[PDB]
């Protein structure tokens, strides 16, 4: 598989099962290992699929870690998220057929490896004719960002959203799904030598602005709503001082939401914003969405997404294609503090 | 005025009007002063009244303090809180009349004097016929209580309900009202020698359990919950890791709400239980409530409370009861740490 082509066609010929498998929680360098799988039999409403790209996440590495909310038994396969072709289906099979591209219904699948048997409810059809690198990275970061934005605060076009993370897959999804809603994104990011190719990128996405994480705390930044009104949705993913900083720029009553972030980092609120300014802390997690929904409200989710992809509106980030036997590089870089490409893992 | 009197008539013969003053924010010990202030006009729809008793809270403190998300002109009278009998009426009112007894509408008024003139809609009637410790400090805390109790989760009888600062006006409160309405509350409080007499009494209250800041964040506290419902709803007024222990406790989608606390003693929220549990955390401001709502509304939860109060079902925590002119002992007691009788001036 080649992750770029613009010929979505792939052979799909009889070849061995391979797959990455953690057998004790910890350090996904250490524990997880390229293993040979045996040839799994195909009941009534099992389908057997041959998975094209699948990406590496966060939470991925936070379920090998043992740190996240939902564990798979082990041994287990890594990898939550990624794009299949159906090849066989089981004789009860009648809503998959063999050729249709798949991704998982929620998380705990087990998606890096060659190829593997699931039922049929376990996964959701996706259309064929969007770009790999889209397909593979449609189900999780795209789906937080629009979710996200609907879910908790009622937005109209002119409002304001704030965000921190926002070069991360999930903040450039948040520019790109607000940019097509009429909202006015206030895009917080990292400080890093050389900021103003990044500010570049981001505005090219359709980023209103585009702040340092010292832009946000130093005394200039309460005098940053003029021409702008203060935003009632503030979106986190990093905690600490930075989660306060974003709390203090939201208009009364208004909510943050976060996605993600680390232990160790906890979100902190003072008092004075809870209770004078009527300020709400909020989680999403989508895996929780996902079980809580029927599959039809998430595939409605992604041809939603879809018809974005297909217009130019929802464009996918710098990615880096990597064979799945090269796998131990592309964790190691999808390890580090700053990735510049996410790393999908191809076979 | 004796505050404890079973008699609950009172003279309002002609005599100077003195007021707990402060000219810059500070040091309630050091801004605050006793002074004469000239007899004011009684215009149409105003009414002059006589101060009966007025506590001192924490609220009226951090006012004085210049930190509180309302902050009257300066100079201003101390003290929000108060019960006060009409003495005269200005020609234009028909729903106060003299004999009535009023508190506040809401905050900001001035209470800490011996009489004032207030426009009639900045008062709200009560019955006169609860003892004065207890229409004395009516609008604030048992309302508060309340509120939270109504306001953020649907509680049935037996729901679980747990809470910190338990010994505070509000904790004791939140016991009351809590029993009364049928749930099970977890009362969290300091760690202190002789922490058994606290527990006796507060369990005299209608407390279901009393614990200690330690006995919450010890492993022990994992198995609490045999026999006992996890809560849906936690209150907080001390923050930091204390705010942590407490959102700990609840179940999943469960709500802690703020009331109050410390600057530099922020809520603090792990990522794991805003994401992987739901949680929310919510701030509560009486004074924005009682804005929001009309004066009926706030006259409805009065009656509702006084209805306990002639029950026996919310009685008043322990008071001192302090003449106006020695003013400067109570603030000081006020603000210790440890205060055990709330401080209420008389006049």
């Amino acid at each position: 598989v080649d992750l770029g082509t613009e010929n979505l066609y792939f052979q799909s010929m009889p070849a061995r099962v391979r797959a990455l498998v953690y057998g004790h929680h910890g350090d996904p360098a250490k524990v997880v290992e390229l293993k040979n799988l045996e040839l799994a039999a195909v009941r009534g409403s099992d389908v057997r699929v041959k998975m094209l790209a699948a990406p590496i996440n966060p939470s991925d590495i936070n379920m090998i870690q043992g740190n996240y909310g939902l564990l798979p038994e082990l041994p287990a396969v890594g990898g939550n998220e990624g794009v299949a072709q159906v090849v066989a289906v089981g004789s009860n099979v009648t809503g998959l057929k063999p050729g249709d591209w798949v991704i998982p219904a929620n998380a705990g699948l087990g998606t890096w490896r060659t190829e593997a048997v699931f039922s049929e409810e376990a996964l959701i059809q996706v259309p064929s004719d969007i770009p790999l690198q889209s397909a593979a990275t449609l189900g999780v970061n795209p789906c937080t960002a629009y979710r996200m934005l609907m879910d908790f605060e009622q937005l109209q076009p002119g409002d304001s959203v704030i965000q921190n993370a926002s070069n991360s897959g999930v903040g450039q999804a948040v520019i790109q799904i607000a940019a097509a809603l009429g909202l006015r994104t206030i895009n917080v990011v990292r400080d890093r030598p050389d900021i103003q190719k990044l500010s570049d990128r981001l505005k090219s996405l359709g980023a209103e602005h585009v702040i340092t994480e010292e832009e946000l705390r130093r005394p200039e930044m309460k005098n940053f709503f003029k021409d702008m009104p203060q935003p009632r949705l503030a979106l986190n993913c990093v905690g600490g001082k930075s989660s306060t900083e974003l709390l203090r720029q939201l208009a009364r009553g208004g909510t943050m939401v976060t996605y993600g972030g680390m232990a160790k980092q906890p979100v902190v609120a003072s008092v004075s914003l809870l209770i004078f300014k009527d300020l709400k802390l909020r989680g999403f997690w989508l895996s929780q969405w996902k079980k809580d929904h029927s599959p039809d409200q998430f595939k409605e989710l992604i041809l939603t997404l879809c018809d974005l992809i297909r217009r130019g509106q929802l464009t996918a980030p710098a990615c880096s294609q990597v064979p799945l036997q090269d796998y131990q590089s592309a964790l190691e870089a999808s390890m580090k503090p700053f990735i510049s490409s996410k790393q999908i893992l191809t076979m």
